[PDB]
């Protein structure tokens, strides 16, 4: 939860720096599409974007070719991405495709609240 | 209650001077950009928007810069915005990006009652 | 139901004289605009096409006129439009709008079932 | 199920071969829209995509153009499409449309699990 | 429920005459709400002509099912209370047949639709 | 509830006084719920003045419900709960009446909005 | 259920034989559910061979759980039902293996996904 | 639960352990579920050392529902188990003050979120 770690580090809201965001279900085509286009439209970008994969149940050649694209937008901006919630067999798909190759295998979290800490913490230490 | 407040009003149907929109989630990228462009496609626009924010659990610099966007293309329509339903860790995030400065402290209620009583008050003095 | 009605006229699918649309939710905008493009777009466009307003809880001017401009491009295509399940707040709005001066009134229905049924028989009456 | 499936055949994750997609409900317009979009987007396609069609209660004549349309940009980029889940009516109805001829006939089954079986089964014998 | 919306004004009628009542089992496990609503219909006073039981909301029906089911129809025919069942998908519809139940409640009391049912309802009750 | 909040609001509160209580009727088949919260307003030492029955969930009622809803109202009536009925749809409203609930309950603490029963509850509990 | 669907046409059938019973835990608070079905049980005449219990919705168990699942267990093995577990999640699988409820059911009997319990179901019954 | 999961964690644990049992009040009329949890704690033969009552899906409270939370938890403390109460709304959270609950359970052992909560039991555990 965001309320707990917001509050384990002297906070109430999410800080400008960090951002945060759902990949809708399996089919995130719409959503992903969307959001990349605000992310290269607004004029300030977050230091951190976490994508929360929680309620994507797997991954075809299609989601990840996806993924991949809509990453490297976001780096392209110098926005570092964590990725958490993963199941256990997505987090293998996210290897095989060398997804996690390119966020960093230190920037992948089994879960919301570790990746939600470290992002805080990152933030932090500045 | 829209009915409650309506029958308070003497209607049974939102007066053509009002409009209500619902921010989706916290994802509410899409569907906010599409009100946008019906707001500017419309020929005839109403007096009063009343945003609901109930459905926004948090907002980052993403959903801030968006909702911003959103307002100013409603005011230069000459549209006046009311905010409703902000939770209290939303209702932060506001004042510091200073939306409430750009819609009026006077047009954020805490809850979606209170800016629909007022809306349906200004407008009948006229 | 679509399957009583379907049965009641020996029939076990839509015939192909028949469409049926529903609007999404309150801000149905996003989704009448696809289908209007898919209207517009595709090569063969059904008889007749039954909006189904069951789900709509309430409809401001911009929804107003999302609808006019939708039944507008309709009815240039030779689509007769029938109207079904309009709350009946929604309903008298629709009045109050012109909406039912524009399909005309005997083809705006209290019920699905209704609409359904009026629209299976004048097809057959062919 | 998918983890069944792929645990029969000795796999934890979706072939890069495969792809599965999902039809939203009746009115999938916006949602294969983007799809068809990604679809002759990305640089590597699947072999074979299994459309779900679980969800959709019927299928006038929008719908059916539509996935015709749909089916004929995978076909012309070698992608064979299998189709599983349409109840009985929709199936009625795919064949009466000629969606059944278009796909073939050996590529429609009446459950998920059949179609992915048979998906899996097709890629290993290569 | 607008089909029962449609139904009733067919018949002239805008709300659900005493003589009809309307139960619904949801999901599978519908055994806790069958036994709360034999409970009730052995406890009020006055109880309804026909009782329609729609079984649109049950994907299967294994032997606990069928023997809740049968024990429930059971109890409501002791009160004089005709039932019919509609909505039963196509292999509850099997099920029913091969159990009993639709020997128990009378071929032409099963319907495949709640609409066909409760039209049939309304004109015995007019009949009457 | 943004309802309650804004009502409470308006009456300088923001917790439901100790003399209101709230319940809502889930669906058509209540009973099982029906039963429980009669027995809980039977058990507990300590009873509210007020009691607001919500009906915005409930879109018919056959004799069972009305017998349910009936027994349940007069089980509150005898530990000297005043009972308030809201939200009640067009066609509800009408068995309502019907059968006699809005007798017993009285016309005047029918409401057809839970906003309008909240805020004469508030009322009434503030003159006493 | 399509998984149920299926494995039902893998074996030549479109209903479930009277042989097989299938119940699913809903949610972490299954224990009023838990005691229905026990009871049910406990209560008909005729009872299946083979309970597949479906644990898939069941996100962990604390001893309040264990114990109610064991004593669940228990009543359907002394009226000689053979109870299979399938879809137990990572954590829940472990916590299964720990309080002894695998050893109640036997290794052989647990399955990490519905469609392999019912497959085996299925061609045991056959064999018998 | 991955609040669960990342707390469970952070104490080198991957399942709940023995002493720790969570239960969560679900919509603001958990009666009915109160008082099958409360059966199951009096009922089974071993009790968890701490339980967590989640309170995030409590809306509001009346008096019935205080006194049922009241009656659920003096049950749990007869048996010798430590409450911890999580989540309250900020109206929730007001009236378990004014109503006794806070004095029932103890200031420190109500956590405005579940987290908290969680952390504080599995460090109690541990130092036992």
């Amino acid at each position: 939860e965001m309320s707990y770690e917001l509050a384990q580090h002297g906070r109430s809201t999410l800080p400008r720096e960090l951002a945060v965001y759902a990949l809708e279900g399996p089919f995130f085509f719409a959503a992903a599409e969307t959001f990349e286009r605000v992310m290269g439209s607004i004029q300030e970008t977050p230091q951190i974007l976490i994508l929360r994969l929680k309620w994507v149940p797997f991954m075809d050649i299609t989601g990840i070719q996806t993924l991949e694209e809509m990453i490297q937008s976001f780096h392209k901006r110098g926005i570092k991405v964590l990725i958490s919630g993963a199941n256990s067999r997505v987090s293998q798909k996210l290897v095989k495709a060398g997804i996690v190759k390119l966020v960093g295998e230190q920037n992948v979290y089994p879960v919301f609240e570790g990746a939600l800490s470290a992002a805080l913490t990152e933030i932090e230490a500045q």
